[PDB]
């Protein structure tokens, strides 16, 4: 075995060590070909065929590059090519726990089918990864090329899924602590993972991307904090990381939450939980599971993927028609419709608990208004996004360590007033989207004073058509005008 | 009903008159989504996760370009926005044919499932649209916006794959012939197809698009030639439209028949193969259909897409285990062995009926070499491929027509002593490759004497690492060394 | 004469049309090769080489897109070819008025050299645009493609500088007054010179441009706004605007303010200034101007380029010795050192008259700390910088206009808060730059004390590198730790 | 002193080692700034305002990526840090001695103003490199990192210009023979310099770049060939290696050579020739040089841009008045007029003691046709261009050495047969433009009539538009129809 090259339209060509290739050809990690990164978000962004695959190999080489840069700045850190394996290996491998459509199975599906779960794709990915190694003979491998199983692949999962739990790991010590900065930031977010798909989604998307990781990489540098060596920043590039998070904040707004791909996500998930009896997914021994309990055994798992959405539109069984109708309606673009946008005033914040209860208040507002169609519950859906710096209310660059020229290995801290007045004074909000299932004329008229009239009553913001969609009902708020 | 905007990453915002949007959002269209561009191009260049959708978009945007700029150029034309709608229906539609895997589907599996049977995907685009305005109603909402139905799918027919036989056209009259050289151009094969999978296939692919299309447009008009009115290109262009044959054929020979992107469109055709006779596939009036025989139904063949491959993958039938067993060794790379590359000399021309008997051409061979192993026939698989600029042996720079500033509406032909003493002496050449299906190390070091010897024999080239893998064989043949 | 195609690296074939082919082939346009766009920009970002001519290509190409754009959506606009030239001349002529090395020309020099003068490069614009005319007989040629000089010159010089004093211009009428929003957009500064300078800028200095102007455009609308015809974006576009801004602001904090950039222009500045006496450059009549001069005839301020910076580098004469050494130390990159930065707290804000006193109070500092030089005022450089939105302390998107797409043509407002809680709270601050113009290390240690111990004084905020810079003054003050 | 970071639109951020800054920020290499790297090419292609500096930068980048990736695959070679700084240094230089308007200056101008003289960028490099080195002090700083001045200087100068004269080199021994092949590769053209003005010119042109340098420098390694120890591509790139200089053709024809471009040039250089009595440039104590003489003194060559083309342009002096003309009228784009192009047939071959004779045969040409003015020789223009592939009838690539995966170290040779039968059956070819100085429409008229009869009575090709141009001159010519 010798090092492969792969061709990437975002990085170029990528070297991999004979030890990622074995790790990649195998079923567990190829499956991340038949799962799109932006699950529904293709459905409105016709550019954005890509799949979790890709995205794994650029994260994988991007940790391989952070690492590599680190070494030759700083022989002083020795940083081991064992070392530089188990983040390669950490970055490629961060995205095997993803199901079918990404962030709407753990996002959307699992929540609904099995609420009593707590379940996230970075569980998945350790359990996919264990699977993957033990079902493939990787261990010897790893020995042939020096690593140690007992303490990498600990380190490797650590830095997929944080401490398995004062030092909290046990993969690597404190010295090296810097090595868990690079493929899965738990501190402060800043990671080769939003690196890569910050370049790629964009690249795919249509929308061009605003940070320079490369830049990043050439100023960074590990400098003891606290008694850890961390990777910080240089000063003056403190600019350039709030604007990372402010491109993350765009690309979530323009096209990851765009509110129909959001709708179709809904509507598959509706799907796959109309279709949950009657898919069967061979596992272990056998052993038959479901779409929603294909998360208990990996070798199920493996066979989870984009799939199960073709199998479903081109089922003939009766019992599944339900779920086929409703991919029907996708198809031909019968989509649920968009009513419109608010947002909660002042302290107001829904909480998880409460998303069930929304429909029903809509369906009881009393707007003042003629209408020839009264909706229930049942015709509203409303979808609550959650959009932060990635640490709900706290910004990010507080948790960031940076240099200054003068002395490189003197670390500091720079805190929002000593950059800008422009930035952002809260670094957390919420969108509400309200959507109608009825998508005549007339229940869309009357969804649109509903959902007006909800916003009045709830002291919610104006939706920005609001003067527009429901006129007889936005004077009776003064706030508004 | 009112226009989309549609952001494509290869063109930017796209408009989509309604009618377009009607015809799109069918399952006879949606379908392309789940049909990759590039078939096995994928499992070697990981970036091309493109599918048939979106290059359809972006033809029938690039027709609607051509046709207006004309339009707009030349009023004289009396180009009809019925015109402009018909040049972009045909456009968006030329693809609908396309099976799993694109090219591998009607270039490998159905001349080998049904030798019987002449087939291609232009033939199935046709039948695949009238199947798209039966199905969903599309003549009314045609005649809605000022088409004629009778003529005019017949234009768009007659686009896609010719007269479905003097002027030998129905749908449009002799005054009208520039546009038939849009969408599917038979008299050079320049067209707008070729622009739009140039630009996206490289913005995927990873590699760089040298041939300017908007250039193109913008130098393009119409001039009469023998009694029909022509798109012209202006005479110092012509340098520019060898240089896009230059590049379709870099293309080709970079990635479309990439040697293991070509292996494993085999091993996956090989799987089909298969497959064929238990995977069953419910067409009109639910009467069952396989892989091979869809074609014949269209209500069938909406639903047999790329998918297949994982049905197979992911099938626990016993009776599929043969045709799993071989996706399962593309996943874990244990592909068939590419043993060499040659080409015939002189006049040598391979017939499509001589490419069953080169296998045992090749095991026949008697190379005077220690062999641990001997190979048979079934051992080997060859591989020839037809390289051209689109029209045999033929110049297609030959059959266009250029105009020069001084005259503009006179038309002129310009030959390749007038344009380049650096251009190709020929048009068409042939490839050979061998594989091997024996991937051990004595088993391809056979596989390589066998090979080279059959070479010497043939009088076909010299493989270019000849004297590295065959040192004994390469001796005997002066005309090497 | 017939319309020229010009290819452009970021906006790809612009066809010129024959008038204004005319008005760019004289040395009045021509000129602008020899301007640099980022003045001493270039010095830190080589590859911006670029000049003031191709980006008013850029501009005038894009107004005539955008004004296309909308008579085509919108033909009761009654919008004429002649209207269409008139805002494509604007375009191409709202940078005639640059001086050597752009905006330190007008932002730095003249003020300094001419402190009684009000110049503006807008004002230079408008009076190169009049000398360009009359000494180039373009009226004539105008008249023989449609145009009426004496309303359409008026309009043009409206467009680029504003009302020449109720509707306040006279080159067109209020069901005009959309058109005025093109070129240079007054009311909200929202721009197609933004978009050129946007896209080109980031092109050449290798930083990814975030805005996309091709989408609004395509979602721009003319709606009735107070008995006036104006320009609206859709609704949902708003994000996107504050995304413009912000972008602008980036670019800015990165590019354009880079504070070696800035101290190199100033150190050309201090050239020019030493120079000034001892070049004349020949106006009209022969009669002999200096650079702050130039600016008082046309004739003369079109050899008035980036040149003269060569000029004096060259120069042999003993009167320009100090303005030649000046440069020389650019060319050994001996550069006046960068000490810091720091911002006012609270209300401050600093008034222009105030510059002057501001070494003066650097110098007047006294820190506690040993030095073993004393520095002066005339060893200090201040910049202040004040970095904005375009109008001040006002958010341009309250003065923006939108619509929604349930009612096209029904104009309306949106507010902040009605967008999201992520957005700025203010829309101006000021940064205060230092450097020291001795540059040994002794004299940089003691300027940086100096700095420190001002910023303290004064209140301002804390450098980010204080606690290196300075050790032992920055404990003094608590409100820094 | 530490290592700079510099951003640069096509290579990212290049970092620059303490040495090479300090070899930059000198008189001599900035000079670079004010020398376009395309010269009279920005007149036709606007984004092509790049200069020389930022392209050596960008050669001093590849140079050390080039010569890191071998020692970095091959540890074997030792390849210490001081080969690595002479070679960047080499690739940082050998654009040193280009003059104003690079190509112009030595390909045209020269020649024609000092006939005698053998004169070549690649000398003045060499001159300008000792003179910076010697005028800047900069031999104890090479001394400082490790470089050993005498030793290293010869073998950056061998590297720029090859041999100053079996091993025909001094700074470097056989062992290491492959370094000479990086920046400057006499072999067989393949090198850096390429690469990066592929890149840049692409970049600016408004063009884009086919060849993959940084694939070509993955999969290069260094094998011995015949005793030395040479580069060597990967068997299968041969097809990019030959697409290589496809693309620079390409670039030749559509950019470098460009016919508007060319008479540009041209219109420069006789300007320059008028103006060489009168311009002084200040050189060495003092002493005045000429325009043509100042590459006699390295001082006053410093001071030789692209700055007297405006020294001109802006001149009073009467003297200079002709020369002043000529500028003028190419800012008002009075060009000399385009006639038409040829090309030899058969063996025939213009050599360069016979271009000047070609316009007094063009108007020595006898067309039978009735003409209102005669023209003489003094009225045309013939530019005369060579085209091949670097290395005149020469195939390149039989100088190239590969390498065949199964045998790494082992080197080979591939032919052409080998490859493709769509490649070039010559590598060398002759163009003939033709313009008249006499730009009036009945001149032109004329001017083509003598030009084509020229094109019939030397056998010429038969230019394109000849049957336009001249339809009663064309039928008297068989071959021609
Ligand atoms: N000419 C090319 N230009 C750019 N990318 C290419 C080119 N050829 C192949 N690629 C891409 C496709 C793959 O991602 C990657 C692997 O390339 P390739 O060198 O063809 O691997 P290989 O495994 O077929 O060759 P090998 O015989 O060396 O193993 O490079
Ligand atoms: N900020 C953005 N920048 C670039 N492209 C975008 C942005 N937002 C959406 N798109 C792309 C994605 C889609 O392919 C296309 C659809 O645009 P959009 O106007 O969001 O559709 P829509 O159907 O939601 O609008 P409408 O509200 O009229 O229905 O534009
Ligand atoms: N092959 C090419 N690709 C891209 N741009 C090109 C090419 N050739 C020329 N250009 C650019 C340079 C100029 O900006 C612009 C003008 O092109 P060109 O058609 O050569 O004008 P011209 O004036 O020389 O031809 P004409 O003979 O029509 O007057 O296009
Ligand atoms: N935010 C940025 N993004 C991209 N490029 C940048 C940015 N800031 C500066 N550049 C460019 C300008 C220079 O070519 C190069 C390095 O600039 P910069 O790091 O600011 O140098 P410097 O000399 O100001 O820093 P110092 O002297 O403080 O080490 O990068
Ligand atoms: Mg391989
Ligand atoms: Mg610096």
């Amino acid at each position: 075995d010798t090092m492969k090259v792969i061709n990437d339209p975002i990085h170029g060509h990528i070297e991999l060590h004979p030890l990622l290739v074995r790790i990649i050809d195998t079923p567990q990690f190829q499956r991340l070909r038949y799962i799109k990164q932006l699950g529904g978000g293709y459905y409105v962004f016709p550019g954005a065929s890509h799949n979790r695959f890709e995205h794994s190999l650029g994260v994988g080489y991007l940790a391989g590059c952070l690492v590599h840069a680190l070494g030759e700045k700083q022989p002083e850190l020795q940083i081991s090519e064992r070392d530089v394996l188990c983040v390669q290996i950490a970055g490629l491998c961060r995205n095997l726990g993803h199901g079918p459509f990404s962030h709407m199975f753990d996002g959307r599906f699992i929540p609904l089918a099995r609420p009593e779960v707590k379940w996230t794709h970075e569980q998945g990915s350790v359990m996919m990864f264990e699977h993957l190694i033990n079902s493939n003979g990787i261990k010897p491998v790893m020995e042939q090329y020096g690593l140690i199983p007992e303490e990498d692949i600990c380190f490797i999962k650590e830095q997929i899924v944080g401490p398995l739990e004062l030092w909290p790991y046990k993969g690597r010590p404190e010295n090296k602590s810097f090595l868990y900065e690079i493929v899965s930031n738990k501190r402060n977010g800043i990671d080769v993972d939003k690196w890569d798909y910050f370049a790629r989604d964009c690249h795919h998307l249509g929308i061009q991307n605003n940070f320079d990781y490369k830049r990043f990489i050439k100023f960074a540098r590990v400098c003891e904090v606290d008694n850890e060596l961390r990777i910080c920043a240089r000063d003056k590039e403190v600019g350039n990381l709030y604007d990372m998070f402010h491109t993350r904040n765009s690309l979530h707004r323009r096209a990851y939450q765009h509110k129909v791909g959001n709708i179709i996500d809904t509507m598959i998930t509706d799907a796959f939980l109309k279709a949950d009896d009657y898919i069967e997914i061979t596992g272990a021994g056998g052993k038959k599971y479901r779409i929603s309990t294909a998360i208990d055994d990996m070798e199920a798992y493996t066979k989870l993927t984009d799939n199960i959405f073709l199998e479903i539109l081109y089922s003939t069984d009766p019992k599944l028609k339900d779920a086929r109708e409703i991919l029907k309606q996708i198809e031909y673009r019968n989509l649920f419709k968009y009513v419109g946008e608010t947002q909660p005033t002042g302290q107001i914040k829904i909480k998880r608990e409460d998303y069930e209860s929304l429909p029903k208040e809509v369906a009881s507002a009393k707007p003042k208004v003629l209408l020839d169609v009264k909706l229930k519950a049942e015709d509203f859906i409303v979808d609550v996004i959650n959009m932060d710096y990635g640490m709900q209310e706290k910004n990010p660059i507080d948790h960031v360590s940076f240099y200054c020229k003068t002395a490189p290995n003197r670390a500091i801290r720079i805190t929002k007033n000593q950059v800008s007045q422009l930035l952002p004074e809260k670094f957390a909000e919420q969108l509400i989207r309200v959507y109608c299932k009825k998508v005549d004329r007339k229940s869309l008229y009357a969804a649109r004073q509903y959902f007006v009239q909800w916003c009045a009553d709830r002291n919610f913001t104006k939706p920005q058509d609001g003067d527009v969609i429901a006129p007889l009902i936005t004077p009776q708020k003064k706030e508004w005008n």
